[PDB]
């Protein structure tokens, strides 16, 4: 019906190769607003993104951003990024984003608010201990798992308790955020911009960049190894998160992610492709092939199996080989 | 128990590729009231298959099938096509219908009687209107989705309104049965059949068969695109369709050929090896390998996915890329 | 938090390339008590299994190892075994079965005294008739199926019939095991083991060790046909027994190694490959691509194809053929 | 099966009036984890309770009693009390104590660690301040709330954040033990023990034992009024605590005995039978006459009309009335 | 939070003894906007009420009573009933109706109009005919059922077919219209106002009130029958409704009323109290005193069981016996 | 509608007290099913009852009874029997059978057949040893109860393992008949007929009869004791049948007999009163008084204050003392 509504999913089809579809797929209400939810976390993150936006500018956009969304005529016309068009044409989002009932709005605009003020403070530094990995990954990835617990429980499609617990949820973020920046050190790498802690890496090299040497794969891996054991953490609180829920389309969404980036970890984990190239994620060992991700008991199984991949290639020489087995041991045995 | 109803389910497997594992998966007496349909829908299938009976004997053969359910000795000795064994032992199929509840017993026959008139019709032309396209695919599928869901209603497995939206559950059959017939070009061309569209193909060629000549590969590419294009409008049936049923033995029968046939359909989308060969049912995206088309919204996500793979490949060229692009819209709005 | 209970998991995963994902992933209480219970049988299917290990010797060990499960300090020190670590560390893993709830402690414990009496009684003979093959399987399968029955109903997640019905349960323990013996016929002559059913083998050759030779392979296949015959006398029993099953973590557990069980068998007949090297078990039709096994309905499509799979391979000259038929037929139409 | 087990459920029954049946009804794991944790509690509280054990021999005993519950033959023989059997054959409850799983047990020795310190801590004095009067009802009831919580969601048979929220939990058993102390005072007086809040009852009286006084009447009940307009505030939290309950059996344990103690105070409220002898708790309005206690609205209904009756009788003339008053609007509207 | 709202519920609990609980028990938005539509509904019952306003005064006031919901400062001080008080705070009632969202206001304010159109018509008559009758309740209270429906639907707690079926709606009205008109005969009586059927009544007695003289008691409680019979055909459609209900809250909300009106019948069935003074609504058999009135299956038991109360109680000379057994016959069999 | 049906369920309320409520609650199907089978089952128990009607007039009445069912004019006009009006009007039930989907009649028809052959038997003796007494209640009760489990599974609103589970279905039935039977002594023996198993009454007196007099009281009420600790034993099977169920309308349909039943028992026991007159049911204490039928965990909650209300009133000068404790405390535990 609505040509605002179909431009903002032809837009969530463009920003969105591995989303769009869980995102299409949700019951009822959830279905637009977490649509229009991904659409101006897009607009932020591409805001965030764009180096050719001094900080002063930026600054401003990104505390602002918020209020944008009650601005039925804000638009920005300046970015150089490649999702620009929802900025560009930004009006026929936040007019979606007022056509929903206001116990969506009220979480989305929340949320854009808070991650905004966060990634305002992270403009003009680097991530340096893992703590502030916390923080920064909580800002840009932690906020969007509890906001989108919020519109699971405002819907009703959930149970309150899903929204209420925003540690778990907020685990959700992290975990998935860690991956894709584990998974794209390269890829930022050659793009300027620095993701890995620095009290991390510096205790392998004298700049994250030097893991793009060839000289010093061992070294990358190494560290490689470190920053994924750091990930595993959260899978405990993942499992906790999932087995709670109770809509099947919410199911769906919120498991696939979170099985496709573990798939992700395994393939990543002691792997010099990581520091080379992009890296394969395989399909995983026979009982996987025998069940999908849309039953609890099966995703643990899937998960489970993935932890094996990785227990398995544990050199007894990594430095964080005993660490590594030790969260792996928590997994498999709570 | 009865030999005459294990005869039956040894036919069903040696005569059904792909339909006989779900249909002996149905739950109670709906298993067998699928089964005999089945059957004789196959055996009047064979009938209008062999072409060594000569029109003057076909049409009676056709007109009349329904009643032959009834005439316990009934049976056609005459066939040269490879399932003739339905056709031979007929009496033993019959047999059996007759055992069927009176309810399953109406439905069969009524769709037997209207499919085998609406054979008859076809014989001696060939589908040149895009409404003939339909009319044609409504007497060999529609109305065996048309029957099917009368009969889950009948069992009572399945809500009244499955069986009464003759509508939706035509548009189940028109979507596998066009599939099919774009998937199968080639193969029908060397059989002497011709199912596309004549008012459609003559806009590219002279003759159909010029499609499977290499100098004609793009016409035959541009053809295909809009001929797919035409199928892609019964997917919101299909989806509406599918979110209604809700006993899950018929949910597996109904949504896999359905899933299947729309992998097929993105494989084929823009691809010339259509003209050349057998086209590969890929795999899929990371979303849907975690994913089985087992719950509604499972299946709705590797529908949209499905329909991305599409949407990716549309060419700006291609003189039905707008409208494919319309389509695919609608459905990700709905 | 007990660290005892985190090295038995390591040893599940240790000892267990195929079940330990799905026991990980059981429901509540059924977790630790089907983990503790593989590996009690674990520990006791290798003293069994050592044949460094003198049969006087030897038989004492079977005979009280259930006793040993309330003897604090028991372990065994003197298995060569690739699993021995389960019998050196054995306080661990019977400190951690004397913690699980008593109900679940006596059927375990009635579980190891009657295995431990059957595989003493074979440590002498060799496995004659094909009555003898049900007993020996009996003893170290079929009973595990009847004592993780137990747990099921005893644990309330599943009908107080599972427990009870020891026929339908046994016929679970012996259809994986018939089938592993089959496919492992060449590793357990090459290790001096030999389980095929003497009186079976012989009707075919004089020395089962025969059927490794190459100019003997035709008698093989027949044997193996005839063998894989015997075993498909149990898939009504296993599909009587996985319909009555209502907890999604103990279906996973339970339907996907029968399936992988069945997969395996239609791989194996009609192969000379089972007397050559490891055989490849292959994807499946498509119908099946599309479905995983962890609902009823998906299972018995699974299960029908595969059989269809091994019935269109049937020679007509094989001395089962018929047999063969026969079942695959009753199968079907049950 | 075992008679130990069953000799406790016999002084479960023997010790608990309003406890026993629903303890009995509680689901799986749950039934013998709080069955044990009741017995313990029990013994525990009638070594506080013995003034026949000297202050420097009790205290001790109740620091240490936790540590009894690992030390297989305590016992103690010299109590007096009714329910002194429990302590006679403390090994029997001690045994089954150490046969519960072990994240039941540290969270039974955590609580007992505590309740013991607190027990002590109040021998040597009365209730002086409100705040000191929730913190003696916290040693007494809110760590059982505290401990009750913890077990439920250990078992997983409740969301975790019924274990995690102190608070609510703390909230629940401060409620019916106020309530209980507020209904109990002239058997108190009777006794030689004083609960009333000397901060409170002090400001209308010299001596506690003075509102048992013909002629102080009209004092007590405006002090007894302030007391339960005390408790009143633990409603919300109450009816939060309720509602995240997703478990039949254990709704049905919390929600009866809150139900209870709020029909008590409405009864007891503004009431001079309070002083004179025990207060009969009626019938309820007609609304309520056509539920039970057993789902959270028709529980929240029944709450909401108890707080009716209060709030039809609030004298303007009562001190605390506006206060009163207040409370019951902010139940009302939240 | 909000004062204002605070203050809504705190006239709710004023003005409605028997739904206040029920509807504060609501799930999520239907708790303010059921407690708010009870508020204007009863404003607007009250300006009804006021005999001290004339009625060409009052006729405006009903006819523009939904819009004064936008009229911010809107209020009327000159009302002497006693629940004068929503009429003269009626801005901060209208101010919280203001801020429900519009799907809601939408259906309350529709409500309001039609309900003034219909009160103001019946200002200047009596209620003759039987279908006059009907006409009358379904201004007062049929009206008031298809609001409430609607705006369960448009929350979507309920199903759309329970805000679609306006006829089932209705009869919920006008069951517990007809019950407390016929309850309330003496009191209404006292009061000048008559809302029996004149049509029914007349052929009895010359003058409604007549019924009030002893004289007459007989032909009262004949009269009494009559209507009492007319009013359990409506039992159908309450059956029929109550039975489409999805969420527990709204179910209790529904429930109730209807079940304490029912026995409310069955209590005046053949009473003299009636026109002597009130009556009191009894316990009700061994097998309703096992049960309540908030599960489906439940309720109807404790409707048969009031049915036959009545049933047992029908004296054959009655001049409706006949129609009595008949409607109470429909029922037990339908 | 069917004027044969309204008649049907006339002859439900006027031949059962305490069912007919529940009955006519039943969901779809089971409704006229049950209410058709309950009538039946009156009939026949009319004829059995009847003692103006010779034994070999009467067995083979009984034995063919089964049969009437089928012969649409079969009526008997000659029973004097309070309840005669079920068998001079037989043909409206009848043919309200035949009206019945086939799969219910196949079980009231067997049951029925069953149920006349078994009373046959007894037409002759007495209950002799409770062996004997388990049969007779088999065949009057038991029966019935294995046939409902049918009907409810048959009819899909209850799962298939509830149908299958006979011999718990029994026990659900022994425990009715033999509560009915300790409880209607009195009753019984006034009317000529003997129940209670000789050879228990037989070791206290030499005629049953004998406990009728006022010099036998001791040692009637431990004969009386003996026999309920009896019936006792069937409770862990009730509650593990109840247990199983899913449909709210057949649970309360089938908790709602049993919780009377026991509290009969409970009433009775130890209670000389069953051998002077009627015996009055109790309340329940204050727990149960909060308490419905209406679900498992309050079932269990109810039986469980029952048990304790009998295990405090138990004798240690009985002779049945312990075997009653022994029980009870068997119903606790597990
Ligand atoms: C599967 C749940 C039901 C299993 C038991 C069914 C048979 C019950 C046998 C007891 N029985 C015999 C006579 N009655 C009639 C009973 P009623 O219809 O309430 O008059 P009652 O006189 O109250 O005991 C019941």
């Amino acid at each position: 019906l609505s040509s605002s509504l179909k431009t903002c999913y032809k837009y969530l089809n463009q920003t969105s190769r591995s989303f769009a579809a869980v995102i299409q797929a949700l019951d009822g209400e959830m279905r637009n607003a977490v649509c229009i939810f991904y659409l101006v976390l897009r607009a932020l993150d591409t805001l965030e993104d764009d180096m050719t936006i001094s900080v002063e500018k930026k600054v401003p956009l990104l505390h602002n951003f918020h209020s944008f969304l009650y601005q039925p005529d804000w638009r920005f016309m300046e970015s150089k990024e490649k999702d620009r068009q929802v900025l560009e044409d930004f009006p026929t989002i936040s007019l979606e984003f007022r056509n929903l009932a206001e116990k969506y709005q009220t979480v989305i605009a929340d949320i854009c608010r808070r991650m905004g003020i966060g990634m305002a403070e992270f403009l003009d530094k680097h991530v340096t201990s893992e703590q502030e990995w916390d923080k920064y990954c909580h800002y840009v990835a932690g906020l969007v798992g509890i906001g989108l617990s919020r519109l699971f429980s405002a819907s009703e499609f959930e149970d309150p308790l899903v929204g209420e617990d925003t540690e778990r949820a907020n685990s959700m973020g992290l975990f998935l955020q860690k991956t894709n920046i584990i998974r794209d050190y390269l890829e930022d790498q050659q793009g300027g911009r620095e993701f890995w802690p620095q009290e991390v890496w510096s205790r392998y090299v004298k700049k994250l960049g030097d893991f793009a040497l060839p000289e010093n794969i061992d070294l990358a891996v190494q560290c490689l190894n470190e920053l994924i054991t750091n990930a595993l953490h959260h899978i405990p609180d993942v499992i906790t998160y999932l087995s709670r829920l109770r809509n099947q389309s919410v199911f769906n969404f919120c498991a696939i992610p979170q099985v496709m980036a573990i798939a992700t970890l395994a393939a990543c984990y002691n792997n010099q492709q990581v520091f080379k190239g992009a890296v394969l994620i395989r399909l995983g060992q026979a009982v996987t092939l025998m069940m999908d991700a849309t039953n609890m008991p099966a995703v643990k199984a899937i998960i489970y199996q993935y932890m094996e991949e990785i227990y398995h290639r544990i050199p007894d020489s990594n430095p964080s080989s005993s660490k590594t087995r030790q969260i792996i041991s928590t997994i498999r045995t709570q």
